[PDB]
């Protein structure tokens, strides 16, 4: 995952609201998730990629082997089992909790690093640009 | 109600879609809703109040006396019990329905009419300048 591997600063979003609103983020929680512009940080160690996203008040991290299942405590604070692989040159990710699930496709396109998240057909798109 | 007839347009939104996220409303119908640049028409026949809501997909109309109990069939399609009163010059609307309610308040701010609509907590202001 070279291609991603740096400091990536938000440029737009689209739809996250509605996204988070799908999800079942609280009001209060969305306010602030909308008014964060978070740097998202992406490393590679071995085997064990980590992506560690830093804002004003929340910074979130996970380290993963690609394909193996792990914890993961979301920023609106869920408790989720996640799996990530490499497919296509993107790193697909799937979050599962509580019977649902939603999918996270984080991809470069261009000089951008683009995130689509999905929840019941609600897709949200976040492009963030190289720091 | 004399300040309130005429013609309006709006101006700005805020937290509109969160509102209707409240109220129960679709993300397909919350869209089309977002997309929309309603006029409001209020005029007074007698001690009869209308409120009319135009806009390219859908135009509403209601026709009140101040203070009696009307059926209503919301924009997003809720059968509704209304109640609208007169109180300190401004237009203070409450819809019930399954068990729950909100209140819609119409009241003028300078030359602006200014609508703010509430639903557990969740307050929306929409502004208003005649057309
Ligand atoms: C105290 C609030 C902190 C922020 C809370 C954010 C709540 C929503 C979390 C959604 C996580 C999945 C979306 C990630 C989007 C991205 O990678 O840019
Ligand atoms: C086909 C869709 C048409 C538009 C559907 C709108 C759905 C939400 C209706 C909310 C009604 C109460 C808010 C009124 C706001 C205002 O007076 O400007």
């Amino acid at each position: 995952c070279d291609a991603f591997v740096g400091t990536w600063k938000l440029v737009s979003s689209e739809n996250f609201d509605d996204y988070m609103k799908e999800v079942g983020v609280g009001f209060a929680t969305r306010k602030v998730a909308g008014m964060a512009k978070p740097n998202m940080i992406i490393s590679v160690n071995g085997d064990l990629v980590t992506i560690r996203s830093e804002s004003t008040f929340k910074n979130t991290e996970i380290s993963f082997k690609l394909g193996v299942e792990f914890d993961e405590i979301t920023a609106d604070d869920r408790k989720v089992k996640s799996i990530i692989t490499l497919d296509g040159g993107a790193l697909v990710q799937v979050q599962k909790w509580d019977g649902k699930s939603t999918t996270i496709k984080r991809k470069r396109d261009g000089d951008k690093l683009v995130v689509e998240c999905v929840m019941k057909g609600v897709t949200s798109t976040r492009v963030y640009e190289r720091a």
